[PDB]
């Protein structure tokens, strides 16, 4: 793993993945930058709306070993 | 700044509600799921992973592809009161 590229990324598990609902942490596999950001409808006019963003901080460490890998997760490649 | 929703760059696609975010946050504590809405700055593929065995000498693990419905959205009717934006490149 400490050798890979991009390599491998595990997301605190603040942060998980919802499928259908089963809930899996995360691992990125960056090959450009991803950013997260809370959307909030702030003004609803059919003519007009507002969103306001709050950018959500998401901690990550790089994997060394396989033992840090949860039991089931989801990898997430960005190319 | 561009002139449509379903004419954004980098597109802007609704991950279809199979696939949504859950943030552990707050009543009581837990887990509430969003919709995602993408920016495809560049693609994306996903991964589901298990460990089918947990043995210190002979770990192995099974990935399965996971097809990810998007959709364009026609108007701003569509935007959800709540989201997050996962923004690519
Ligand atoms: C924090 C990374 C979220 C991954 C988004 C997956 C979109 C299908």
């Amino acid at each position: 793993i400490s050798e890979m590229h991009p390599a491998l990324r595990l997301v605190d598990p603040q942060i998980q993945l919802a499928v259908t609902p089963k809930v899996y942490p995360i691992i990125l596999r960056l090959g450009s930058p991803l950013s997260l950001n809370m959307a909030r409808k702030t003004l609803n006019s059919l003519e007009d709306k507002a969103f306001q963003l709050t950018p959500i901080a998401v901690q990550m460490t790089k994997l060394a070993t396989t033992e840090e890998l949860p039991d089931e997760f989801v990898v997430v490649t960005v190319k």
